[PDB]
């Protein structure tokens, strides 16, 4: 048996790979994961990048790369023992590193990715090469603080929950998934994610990947108490979207829902016939699309619970002037 090992930059257990190096799918294999890990650790640590003064099918050539990386790591650990300051260990991963870490967690967790169903509207042979970016855009645009609770509704193997948990301060992040196959992989994604984040010396916020149905009664109260919801509802039917509207109607003021299809018209106009529709209690905006993203770019929608829309309508009805105007129609 032959092996390649990469040392952890913070002294966790080394990553070990058998030779020949495994292929994970049509676009991912262990040789590129190794090269990319080396590259990313070099971004974490300048002196390492400096000190790194390649045929992926030659063992010797790949061992010469690993050896070189490992010797460089040893010398950086020595440097840290001296007066030099160690790497800050309390930090979150940059977006780029997080993309790599999640690909790596997915590689080791999702043993047969063909079993998982494609998430419309994204490409099926792409592994989040745009969904990852959209979520990244949202993480930046949506201020989240430690008083927030986050849910991804229908969370698959947990790819979005783990991204968001790596990046934000929400008190807790949840994913709820209904199907056996994705739920089982989520169990492993969790394990591998905790392990690889330790390996790179990075922190995440608390999260839980749970098995459940988000239309169940247990999730009624839980949706009600969530302040940020992500849901890729583009392919949902009108019955399921309707049931979600019922749940969203119980959210607290300021609650936010980001979706791929809006749950209410963007120019909702409140009157006697639409008094009970969800548009009476939320602002809806079309978010800024991300250049370099086909499906015409991917559009996405932010809803904010705001009952003052409804308060003003009722106040307007008490005013006989405004009341007469509305009765123009
Ligand atoms: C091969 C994998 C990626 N699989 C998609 C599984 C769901 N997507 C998913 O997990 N994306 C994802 C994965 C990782 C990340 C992170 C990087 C961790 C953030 C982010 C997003 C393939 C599914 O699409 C189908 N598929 C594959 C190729 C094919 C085809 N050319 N045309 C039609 N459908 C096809 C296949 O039947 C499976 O249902
Ligand atoms: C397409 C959605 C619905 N989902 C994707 C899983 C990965 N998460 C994901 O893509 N999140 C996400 C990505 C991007 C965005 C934005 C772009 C920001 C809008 C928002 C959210 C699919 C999973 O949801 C599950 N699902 C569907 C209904 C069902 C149910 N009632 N309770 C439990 N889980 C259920 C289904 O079994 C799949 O595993």
């Amino acid at each position: 048996k032959l092996e390649l090992r990469l040392k952890s930059p913070v002294g966790a257990e080394p990553a070990v790979y058998p030779w020949p190096l495994p292929v994970y799918d049509k676009h991912h294999d262990a040789a590129h994961e190794i090269i990319e890990t080396i590259r990313w650790v070099c971004e974490e640590i300048p002196d390492l990048k400096l000190a790194m003064e390649y045929d992926t099918k030659s063992f010797e050539s790949m061992q010469r790369l690993c050896d070189k990386y490992n010797r460089a790591i040893d010398s950086i650990h020595q440097l840290w023992k001296g007066t030099t300051q160690p790497m800050k260990l309390n930090t979150r991963p940059s977006t780029g590193l997080l993309r790599h870490i999640l690909q790596q967690v997915y590689n080791h967790s999702v043993t047969d990715p063909e079993k998982l169903n494609n998430y419309e509207p994204f490409s099926p042979e792409v592994y989040g090469e745009t969904s990852f970016d959209l979520v990244a855009q949202m993480i930046d645009e949506i201020k989240m603080t430690d008083d927030d609770l986050f849910v991804d509704l229908g969370s698959g193997v947990g790819q979005v929950v783990l991204q968001v948990a790596a990046a934000t301060n929400c008190k807790h992040h949840y994913g709820v998934e209904k199907a056996d196959i994705p739920a089982k992989y989520a169990e492993t994604m969790d394990r591998e994610f905790r392990k690889w984040m330790k390996w790179y010396g990075k922190k995440h916020a608390e999260y839980t990947l749970e098995r459940g149905d988000f239309l169940s009664e247990e999730w009624r109260e839980r949706i009600a108490n969530t302040s940020v919801i992500f849901v890729n509802n583009f392919a949902f039917g009108p019955e399921v979207d309707h049931q979600l509207k019922e749940r969203f109607a119980n959210m607290k003021e300021g609650g936010r829902i980001v979706s791929s299809k809006p749950f209410a018209p963007l120019n909702f106009r409140i009157n006697s016939r639409n008094l009970s529709d969800i548009g009476t209690i939320m602002r809806v905006v079309e978010l800024s699309p991300l250049k370099g993203s086909v499906s015409k770019p991917v559009s996405y929608y932010l809803h904010t619970i705001d009952r003052t829309i409804l308060e003003n309508y009722f106040s307007s009805l008490k005013n006989p002037k405004l009341r007469e105007e509305q009765e123009a129609a």
